[PDB]
């Protein structure tokens, strides 16, 4: 839970790569998060009808909500783990409205991991990857004590 410096650094390094494209990297997530666990589908009654990765790329909605996503996972992530403010609403809506377990918030850091991997080889070696997968770790305990604190079983 407690990241060095330097960690931080290499996490928000990639994170710049991630911004220069949002909606891209955000479509790309999404589309390996359903396609590697596929039961994440069922939980976007706008999505569920896509059938397919090459439905699946074709969607412009799905473009929207990655940028959705990544814009609020990249305002935590440069809060270096501060970020008690951030989770209250995510917390919020999804413990108790999406009723996301925090095992799919395991499986879309899988799916983030992934995606950095492909798109970002250079900037993404192995201190980079064990350092993001540090931070999302954090992200994931700590939104699992805040579903907690509001009377929920992440
Ligand atoms: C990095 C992890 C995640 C982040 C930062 C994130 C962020 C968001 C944000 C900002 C919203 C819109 C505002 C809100 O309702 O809170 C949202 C909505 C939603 N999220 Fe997530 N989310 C994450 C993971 C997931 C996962 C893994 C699932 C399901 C497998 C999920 C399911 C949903 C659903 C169903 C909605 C509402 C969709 C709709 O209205 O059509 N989220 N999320």
């Amino acid at each position: 839970m407690v990241l060095s410096e330097g960690e931080w650094q290499l996490v928000l390094h990639v994170w710049a790569k991630v911004e220069a494209d949002v909606a891209g990297h955000g479509q790309d997530i999404l589309i390996r998060l359903f396609k590697s666990h596929p039961e994440t589908l069922e939980k976007f009654d706008r999505f569920k009808h896509l059938k397919t990765e090459a439905e699946m790329k074709a969607s412009e909605d799905l473009k929207k909500w990655g940028v959705t996503v990544l814009t609020a996972l990249g305002a935590i992530l440069k809060k270096k783990g501060h970020h008690e403010a951030e989770l209250k609403p995510l917390a919020q809506s999804h413990a108790t409205k999406h009723k996301i377990p925090i095992k799919y918030l395991e499986f879309i850091s899988e799916a983030i991991i992934h995606v950095l991997h492909s798109r970002h080889p250079g900037n993404f070696g192995a201190d980079a990857q064990g350092a993001m997968n540090k931070a999302l770790e954090l992200f994931r305990k700590d939104i699992a004590a805040k579903y907690k604190e509001l009377g929920y079983q992440g």
